[PDB]
């Protein structure tokens, strides 16, 4: 679909180190960093707490996971995040089912190790505690960063 780019910039991004010598599945917010830089997307610097705290003050909040999904679907970047005590976490949302009929599918790296790492295969609300998984916010960028099929 319409986030083919999302996943495939997703996929590069797995195996790259935004920050020299830490691998992007070992670190959420290198992750999506990676990810918005293969899509040219400005991204706000710093770890994931500075992240969500650079999207609440500059990006379009979506009402629901349902429509994160949706847009995504579309060919817009949208990440999910929460900010943490310590730590905090983003994520890249694609397209899919729901889990539970809520959750949307994502990407992400983690410094908690497998629990918080997702290759498109974990929802939002498997990643994310239940105590967290309904206060999430999510943020789209003002384009989609996604092109044209190909056309021949």
């Amino acid at each position: 679909s319409l986030d083919q780019c999302i996943v495939n910039a997703c996929k590069n991004s797995w195996d790259k180190s935004y920050l020299a010598g830490t691998p992007n599945k070992d670190n959420a917010s290198g992750f999506v960093q990676s990810v918005a830089a293969e899509l040219g997307v400005p991204m706000p610097r710093g770890n994931a707490n500075a992240m969500v705290d650079g999207l609440e003050q500059s990006w379009t909040k979506l009402a629901s996971g349902a429509e994160a999904a949706q847009k995504a679907a579309q060919g817009f970047l949208v990440i999910a995040g929460l900010k943490g005590r310590t730590y905090g976490h983003v994520a890249v949302v694609i397209s899919g089912p729901l889990y539970r009929q809520k959750y949307p599918m994502c990407w992400c790296g983690s410094i908690a190790g497998a629990v918080g790492q997702s290759q498109g295969l974990k929802s939002v609300g498997q990643v994310w505690n239940r105590t967290d998984r309904d206060r999430l916010n999510y943020y789209v960028y003002s384009l989609a960063s996604c092109s044209l099929p190909r056309a021949s």
